[PDB]
RNA sequence: AAUUUCUACUAAGUGUAGAUGGAAAUUAGGUGCGCUUGGC
DNA sequence: GCCAAGCGCACCTAATTTCCTAAAGGACG
DNA sequence: CGTCCTTTA
């Protein structure tokens, strides 16, 4: 037979860009010089950025004017559906048509207006637009585009989108009904559980200084009231209801969502929290808290710094009018110096004591003193504790032990931060100085803002260790000797607040960096397209000489320069191109065969018309196929009469009776509509037009095209050529909307890391043997980017008239059903390795598995290991260390996307070697970390056309022939756990789980109670030692503990084997011994036969709560240490069939392996099976049923399929 | 350490291997730090 | 030491939309 | 009436 791959082929279409650098020919590039036209395209991208900013204020205006006078009908119908929690399938299509009522109500609110039709024509530019602005200078820029409008083509199609009905993430009707109204009715919920919360003073200051006492702070948890929240202004009101604002004096009123948290925490609730609304589209609206003004220049920031944090500077007189507070301590009433109770006294309690709640644990102490365990006692202590406003000197002196003296340890704090601003001034004598000047700018300088921050910083940790020593503020027996002066010093100190910030915000700017610029070479259509007639109209065709293809653009005098020129019968000879585009022929023949011009020269009949004004052909409500056929005969007819169609594409239709419906004959033209070839065109004469400046060369170009190239070229050097090739029917096909770029040189070449010609380079790989390449040339770091380059972006259409149609998903659902020995690759995101890989056949045997931590490649039999785990965690901490340093933060998509292109392709390569579908996680680690993500999208797109370099284009899998083995990518919102070839399937106990028996730890061991322990401990069938292994044997059956009904084997005899590593820190574990300590501590005769009893009768709660945490551990399977590759075994409490356990040190040793070597190739393997077991699920079904089986197997269905296979 | 561009390279000497859907628009997320009020 | 709710500033990242056109139509000299 | 920009299906 064939493989399931085999069938995967010209399934669907998509586009793709191929791109090139231009490089000018001849005297192109001094010709443009001369002619200015660069500047002028420079100039235009400056200008066109402004005129979308000068259309986007009218288009605000007038989104607002409909905006606010919107009152939406449906909306307390749609509101009670939305919420009634038992909807029948009836009353779920009948919500789904009142949210469709919705955005066509604000879809239709926008398109009525007189003029809508005129905000996306040329209308809005020349006439609309200068009528509301005002300034002359706005208006100038938007008349400088007068005759250039068809540039703003692809502009006002973004705009339209916003007014689109469609539930479409651009179209202001799905963010404010599928969105916003969303989040809004979820509040609502949420304000009625919560709404018994707040206070009357609370609501009342939300009403008085967020609404302005216009309204209630209910009204915004009412249907009625959406509509206020539909603009910007108003969803601004709202969140601030939700979030507060900041005061111009700086003061944080509160919100709700702060009020709900400080109640949670209060309370130890878990109340939830109301979401904000997101913003209307095209606003911008200025934030309601105030920020103060920010530094705006390096010399000011030079200023602020120099002035305010200089030596003789008032900040730095209060440090040591502070530091001479303290030394002096002793003149100072400790009864009267107050620490506050809070962060103040975790602070102090720190720095004193050495840990932040050592203070509440001395209190505590001596409130048990008093009043002794109850939750109720401890709530008690707790709200007793909260009640105290301060702590004295005198009385955290009573908490010392007797050795330490708390004033004395004070001084020495204050004296070791005053020192450390003193140690940060002897490396900033230097930039004080009034002769200091600086050398690179301060975004860029990374010596100067060292400085800063490090001095920035040492007076913020004191400031932060003064304030604790304020206290509440109005005791009432507080030395005032101490705390006029203290007060007086420390108000001047808090100045360093607004100059920390606004130093900060400044000198962590990047630089401003310019970007490449279109150029229209003064076409406002400039290359739009490449058919031979528009030629004239778009000035720009494709040239070949030899293996070299070169862009021709006419210049806008001599449009028609490169037609006048004919083959040259003797000399040399330019291959011309000739294309030929008839593109959607379900708009174009319409467009053309009921136009004015044609129905002159040819008139449809009265019916013809009737049938098409009404849609009879559509294959709709009014679909009648006799109308379907008489229409398409029009058509045809209308064709033979089109000369300029008719001789280009010499058409060739199936009989109309054959058509089944208008698609079915639109296809064939659109097929046939497509025509690619070459003519010849003097080269002398062609480069004599370059000569004179009347016509623009460029060779597209990249490194393959070099006469050094001499290896594979790109994949998408193969696409380009075979737009030209003979053998290419039609797979790949060059596309319209090319353009053209100007990057300017970013590098100055004398500043590129050079490695000088005949000077022996190192080579990096350790394992290259040639330790050293020596070259006769320069080789430049980042060359490219030291010249301006023209950068040429091609699109290509790819499958343009599929043929094999079919829903993917059951194709592969069939294919699977009735295959002998499908494989499965099972990838898994592990805790030590980004990515695990797992092969297994129809049976489930393991045939490959390996970290992808590292890349491993072979080439000329030089092997290259690339360690990206260990790069990607580089690049991590360089990103995390410059955001607390204030330095550049490099980026890392590009790494990740390195990495995972190597890891997309090893996959590819899987998929074509076992012919296997792909088990993913369900997904349904930390974000910087995170890689899986970028990993799915790749391979997703991927696997939209995926193609074998190495195959000939022609053949199955090559270029020409790409597999399509996920459905066309449209977004991840519309994916199911089905995508092709990929499964996703649920990751519950996929790694947590003896892969030799199927036992997973179904028990709830964290320590609650003394009873809870008895309760755990007797509902063991027997505990017992077992001397002639050594071993703790504790046998249980599942039935008789809460949560368990998921096992399918129920009866288990745990043994206390091996090692464990603990978490807390970490620390290796002996279970046997740590038991054998364990009931030794408390003279257990644990050789008493069955200890349960025996165990039972312990009364310390500690026996119990050491207990229940070597029961944990005894069950943790996975074993690791974070940052450890080696430690991440899986060891099982349970014996197999014959009597072992099964230990992943034993098979991570072995070069292959039975089974998993470790606890993270154990969840690719069993992500593998689950899909396994879905494969033996559709084989139990029939054909026509498959695409109804459900591939998520349960919890219990999997405990059962996991300890039976074995 | 060269690139349409990216990642890893030097790969036998102006490059090697793999990947690469671009443009525009909208919007969201995350990290870090400061401040406010709180929790452990 | 860690963390929550909220505000602000700086930065980097990424999801989801649209187009990937020849020819009719017409404004303009 | 030719050319160049805009609008259409
Ligand atoms: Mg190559
Ligand atoms: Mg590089
Ligand atoms: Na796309
Ligand atoms: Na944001
Ligand atoms: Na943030």
């Amino acid at each position: 037979h064939m493989s399931k791959l085999e069938k995967f082929t010209n399934c669907y279409s998509l586009s793709k860009t191929l791109r090139f650098k231009a490089i000018p020919v001849g005297k192109t590039q001094e010709n443009i010089d001369n002619k200015r036209l660069l500047v002028e395209d420079e100039k235009r991208a400056e200008d066109y950025k402004g005129v979308k900013k000068l259309l986007d204020r009218y288009y605000l205006s007038f989104i607002n004017d409909v905006l606010h006078s919107i009152k939406l009908k449906n909306l307390n119908n749609y509101i009670s559906l939305f919420r009634k929690k038992t909807r029948t399938e009836k009353e779920n299509k009948e919500l789904e048509n009142l949210e469709i009522n919705l955005r066509k109500e604000i879809a239709k609110a926008f398109k009525g207006n007189e003029g809508y039709k005129s905000l996306f024509k040329k209308d809005i530019i020349e006439t609309i637009l200068p009528e509301f602005l005002d300034d002359k200078d706005e208006i100038a820029l938007v008349n400088s585009f007068n005759g250039f409008t068809t540039a703003f083509t692809g502009f006002f199609d973004n705009r339209e989108n916003m007014f689109s009905e469609e539930a479409k993430s651009t179209s202001i009707a799905f963010r404010c009904i599928n969105e916003n109204l969303t989040r809004y009715i979820s509040n609502m919920d949420i304000f009625e559980k919560v709404d018994a919360i707040f206070d009357k003073h609370e609501v009342q200051e939300i009403k008085e200084k967020i609404l302005n006492s216009d309204y209630d702070v209910e009204d915004f948890f009412e249907g009625e009231f959406f509509n206020f929240v539909l603009t910007q202004e108003g969803i601004d009101v709202y969140n601030a209801i939700i979030g507060g604002f900041v005061t111009e004096s700086g003061e944080k009123i509160k919100g709700l969502n702060e009020y709900i948290n400080l109640y949670n925490q209060k309370t130890k609730q878990k109340l939830p929290k109301f979401k904000p609304l997101y913003k209307q589209v095209l606003s911008d609206r200025e934030s309601l808290s105030f920020y103060g003004e920010g530094y705006t220049s390096d010399e000011e920031v030079l200023e602020v710094f120099r002035n305010t944090l200089n030596k003789n500077s008032e900040i730095f007189s209060s440090i040591k009018k502070l530091e001479k507070l303290f030394k002096n301590f002793d003149e100072y009433s400790s009864a009267g110096i107050f620490v506050k109770n809070g962060p103040a006294i975790s602070t102090i309690s720190k720095d004193i004591f050495g840990e932040w709640n050592v203070i509440r644990d001395k209190w505590n102490a001596e409130y048990d003193d008093i009043h002794l365990v109850t939750e109720k006692y401890e709530d008690d202590r707790r709200k007793s504790f909260k009640k105290i406003g301060s702590f004295s000197l005198e009385q955290l002196q009573e908490y010392a032990d007797a050795d330490l003296s708390v004033v004395e340890k004070l001084k020495e704090i204050i004296i070791q931060k005053v020192d450390e601003i003193y140690k940060v001034y002897g490396s900033s004598e230097k930039l004080f100085d009034a002769d200091f000047v600086l050398e690179k700018s301060l975004k860029k300088n990374d010596a100067v803002v060292a400085i800063m921050k490090d001095l920035l910083d040492s007076v913020k940790s004191f400031e932060n260790y003064i304030k604790a020593f304020f206290g509440e503020g109005k005791e009432t027996n507080r030395d005032e000797s101490f705390y006029g002066d203290f007060v007086l010093a420390y108000d001047i100190l808090l100045k360093v607040d607004h100059i920390y910030d606004a130093i900060r915000n400044y000198v962590t700017q990047k630089p401003y960096s310019k970007d490449k610029f279109k150029l229209y070479f003064q076409n406002p259509q400039f290359m739009g397209g490449w058919d031979k007639d528009k030629e004239t109209d778009y000035r720009a065709t494709i040239l070949r000489y030899g293996s070299k293809y070169y862009l021709a653009i006419m210049d806008k005098k001599y449009a028609k320069c490169l037609q006048k020129i004919d083959k040259d019968d003797v000399n040399g000879n330019y291959e011309k191109i000739n294309y030929k585009l008839l593109p959607g022929p379900n708009k174009m023949l319409p467009k053309v065969f009921f136009s004015k011009k044609w129905m002159a020269y040819y008139n449809p009949s009265e019916d013809i018309q009737k049938i098409y004004k009404n849609g009879t052909f559509k294959k709709g409500d009014m679909f009648n196929l006799n109308d379907c056929h008489k229409l398409i005969d029009f058509f045809k007819d209308s064709i033979s009469r089109y000369p300029k169609w008719s001789n280009a594409y010499d058409f060739n239709f199936s009989e109309t009776e054959k058509y089944k419906d208008i698609a079915g004959f639109y296809r064939e033209v659109e097929e046939q509509g497509y025509k690619v070839s070459f003519e010849s065109a003097s080269k002398k004469e062609v480069d004599k037009l370059v000569e004179e400046g009347k016509l623009y060369m460029f060779q597209i170009y990249n490194k393959d095209f070099s006469d050094k190239s001499h290896g594979t070229p790109n994949l998408h050097t193969m696409y380009f050529k075979l737009l030209f090739d003979e053998n290419n029917h039609g797979q790949i096909r060059l596309s319209g909307g090319a353009e053209l770029f100007m990057r300017r040189a970013s590098l100055k070449k004398e500043e590129l890391v050079v490695h000088p010609a005949n000077s022996p380079i190192a080579n990096k790989n350790p394992d290259n043997p040639k330790k050293t390449t020596t070259l006769s040339y320069d080789v430049y770091k980042d060359k490219r980017f030291s010249e301006d380059q023209y950068e040429l972006h091609i699109p290509i259409a790819i499958n343009k008239c599929p043929k094999n149609i079919f829903k993917i998903n059951t194709e592969v659902r069939v294919l699977l059903k009735h295959d002998d020995n499908p494989y499965v690759i099972g990838i898994d995101r592990g805790e030590r390795n980004l990515l695990y890989i797992v092969v297994v056949d129809g049976k489930g045997n393991i045939v490959e598995q390996y970290s992808l931590n590292e890349i491993i490649n072979n080439f000329n039999g030089i092997r290259i290991k690339t360690d990206y785990h260990s790069l990607l965690d580089k690049k991590e901490k360089e990103r995390f260390e410059a955001r607390q340093n204030w330095t550049s933060i490099e980026n890392i998509k590009e790494l990740k996307a390195g990495y995972i292109s190597q890891v997309v392709h090893k996959i590819c390569e899987l998929v074509e070697k076992y012919d296997a579908v792909i088990a993913l996680e369900d997904l349904n680690v930390k974000v910087e970390k995170q890689v899986y993500q970028k990993f799915e999208k790749m391979l997703i797109d991927k696997l939209n056309y995926m193609v074998d370099k190495k195959s000939n284009p022609c053949a199955t899998g090559g270029a020409l022939k790409g597999y399509q083995i996920t459905n066309k990518f449209e977004s991840f919102k519309s994916m199911s756990t089905q995508n092709g070839f990929i499964f996703y399937i649920p990751a519950w106990l996929t790694s947590k789980i003896d892969p030799s028996t199927g036992f997973v730890n179904l028990l709830k061991t964290k320590y609650t109670s003394i009873a809870d322990s008895k309760k755990f401990i007797s509902s063991f069938d027997r505990i017992m030692y077992v001397p002639e292994e050594d071993l703790f044997e504790f046998a249980l059956d599942y039935k008789n503990f809460s949560r368990t009904d998921a096992d399918y084997i129920k009866k288990w005899k745990l043994y206390s084997y091996g090692n464990r590593i603990r978490i807390f820190d970490w620390e290796e574990v002996c279970l046997t011994s740590a038991y054998k300590e364990l009931f030794n501590k408390y003279g257990i005769n644990y050789q008493q036969g069955d200890i349960r009893a025996l165990l039972c009768e312990q009364s310390d709660k500690a026996f119990y709560s050491s207990f229940m945490a070597l029961m944990s551990l005894m069950l943790q399977m996975r074993n690791s240490i974070t940052g450890r590759t080696d430690v991440d075994f899986l060891i099982s409490p349970v014996k197999n069939s014959d009597g072992i356990f099964y230990d992943s040190r034993n098979y991570e040793a072995q070069e292959n392996a039975i089974l998993p070597k470790n606890a993270d190739a154990n969840g690719a393997y069993n992500i593998a099976r689950k899909v396994l077991w879905a494969i033996g699920q559709f084989k139990k079904a029939e054909d026509e049923k498959l695409d109804k089986v459900k591939i998520a197997i349960s919890n219990k269905e999997w405990l059962e399929y996991a300890q039976t296979s074995v």
